[PDB]
This record gives structure tokens, C-alpha cells and sequence, in this order.
């Protein structure tokens, strides 16, 4: 699915990288409309995966805390590292992933069913 920014515009990779500083984590509309983080890597390239921002506890949207490099849920305090791996409950699972690719200049999110690269476990979201 083509990623859309907060204003409803398709995310055009080359343009996104001009206005989003390296290390940036900004929410976009991802698979099934779920808020998904598009991340600009250290070397000024888009990360190859998107992080679904829907908390695994009750579904609040988790913001990124740049100071601590953690996504911290304002609803009940669940914490996740910078790759979305769960670090503190009540959420029992890591934030879901999506593959991030570019098609005809547009950023597209695609389902992630391969091994959860963060732990070696099968993705819990793809069954
Ligand atoms: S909805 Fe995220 S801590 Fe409960």
C-alpha cells in the first residue's frame, strides 16, 4: 500500500528525504490504514521496514521519544526500543513490522511474514 503522510499525500521518497533529517521517525498511514513510522536512517536513506505504531496492549498510537530512543505509550506506559521491540508492559508484544520499499518513487508498505528480525521469532501479527 502506498504510504500517505499526515496531510493525505503519497510519500515520495526523494522528497521525503529532503525534509526529514537523518534519524527522523514520523507517522504515516500504512497497511490497513494503521499509523506506521517511516524512518530516515543515519546515512540519510529510508529504513527497509516500517514500524506499526498501534500499541499491542490496547491500541493507543505510540509516539517516539528521541531523548531515550524508545517508543513510549501515553495510555498505560508500555515501552519499546527504537526498532519496536517490547521493553516494558502492559503490552506483551513488539510493535508489528511492515516492509518498506519504493515503487516509482513512492514509498510502499508491504506485509511482513518473514522472521521477526529483532528476536528470531515468527512474526506474531502474521499468525
Ligand atoms: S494502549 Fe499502550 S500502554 Fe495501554
Amino acid at each position: 500500500t502506498i504510504a500517505k503522510d499526515a496531510l493525505g499525500n503519497d510519500v515520495i521518497a526523494a522528497e521525503w528525504l529532503k525534509t526529514h533529517a537523518p534519524g527522523d521517525r514520523t507517522l504515516t498511514q500504512g497497511l490497513k490504514g494503521d499509523p506506521t513510522y517511516l524512518v530516515v536512517e543515519s546515512d540519510k536513506t529510508l529504513a527497509t521496514f516500517g514500524i506499526n505504531a498501534v500499541c499491542t496492549h490496547l491500541g493507543c498510537v505510540v509516539p517516539f521519544n528521541a531523548a531515550e530512543n524508545k517508543f513510549i505509550c501515553p495510555c498505560h506506559g508500555s515501552q519499546y526500543n527504537n526498532q519496536g521491540r517490547v521493553v516494558r508492559g502492559p503490552a506483551p508484544l513488539s510493535l508489528a513490522l511492515a516492509h518498506c520499499d519504493v515503487d516509482d518513487g513512492k514509498v510502499v508498505f508491504v506485509p511482513w511474514t518473514e522472521t521477526d528480525f529483532r528476536t528470531g521469532e515468527a512474526p506474531w501479527w502474521s499468525a
